[PDB]
């Protein structure tokens, strides 16, 4: 009841105030049945957002040794042989599929004239750190290793994700820049989930409506499943920088991980990794899921693209 009720909620936009009015509760009891709720309003709207885009959508799937495949959605708004994203969905480890962040997706192709592949990984609290993370690792290296066929450019690979998703994408970065992965010319990461250590605005932020510092703390506690944290699970713990693929981060300000934002774009600078950052005023985080029409989240998806497009296309 008082609990579900949002803080700081005359700092956001009046347009963003009017639709982000509870927080989440995200104990595992409460995972399952958002996921239930999330997942049938998003396979509804999906359909909707493909069919105004004009952006080439396939299903298909990554099947793996073991038996069973990772799916995917592949987005095409480019002629072969496209320059191409491997992303993956915000969800905070536990929620989501491929319809989440679809509209995202859409945008992204669009936009910055690509490809975008959409990883649908395993989700905590049953399949914890490191799945997901290996799920991102065998789209990768499907992409690459079936780019002549798919219609890709493999030398002109980008990682993206938002929130839990772009610690995923920043996993892969790392993967790239250590050579154990593909080479990769450009990281986005999309109010990315980095530091399981609290900030000030974590604590700050622990009841914002859409995510919060509270919800934070549950989920790094359901991704790592009593695994202590390290560099490899933890982005925001790696001492060491330098190398790491060019990269866009963007943030709202109303939003626990803010912070974390800011430090890790600093140190990225203090690496020499070449670096945008965008902090968006009166934004929690999810703003641009919540009311994609915004003229903010409009000019996130604009700034993404032209990040993307100067990559892809100096």
């Amino acid at each position: 009841s008082m609990v579900t009720q949002p803080e700081a909620v005359d700092r956001l936009d009046p347009l963003l105030r009017a639709v982000a009015t509870a927080r989440i509760d995200f104990t595992a009891e409460s995972i399952l049945t958002i996921r239930e709720s999330m997942n049938q309003r998003r396979r509804e709207a999906a359909a909707t957002e493909t069919a105004a885009a004009g952006v080439a959508v396939a299903d298909d799937v990554v099947t793996g040794e073991a038996g069973r495949p990772v799916p995917v959605r592949i987005y095409r708004a480019a002629p072969t042989p496209a320059p191409v994203v491997v992303y993956c969905h915000a969800g905070g480890f536990a929620l989501g599929n491929l319809d989440t962040d679809h509209r995202q997706c859409l945008e992204l192709a669009r936009r910055a004239r690509c490809a975008v592949v959409s990883v649908d990984y395993r989700l905590a609290p049953e399949h914890p750190y490191p799945a997901a993370l290996h799920d991102a690792i065998e789209v990768l290296t499907w992409v690459v290793g079936n780019a002549t066929r798919l219609g890709f450019d493999a030398r002109r690979l980008a990682v993206a994700g938002s929130s839990a998703g772009a610690t995923l994408a920043a996993g892969l970065a790392h993967g790239a820049a250590d050579g154990s992965l593909p080479p990769v010319i450009f990281q986005l990461l999309h109010q990315p989930v980095l530091d399981d250590r609290p900030t000030a605005s974590r604590s700050e932020f622990r009841a914002t409506p859409a995510f919060d510092g509270e919800a934070a703390s549950l989920m790094w506690r359901h991704y790592l499943a009593g695994q202590t944290p390290s560099p490899e699970s933890v982005p925001g713990r790696r001492g060491q920088l330098a190398g790491l693929p060019a990269t866009l981060i963007t943030c709202g300000e109303i939003d626990p991980f803010r912070d974390e934002v800011l430090d890790y774009a600093q140190r990225l600078l203090g690496a020499g990794v070449s670096t945008e950052l965008h902090i968006f005023p009166r934004a929690c985080h999810g703003f641009d899921s919540l009311l994609p029409e915004w003229t903010t989240s409009q000019r996130l998806f604009a700034m993404q693209g032209h990040a993307l497009a100067d990559a892809f296309y100096p």
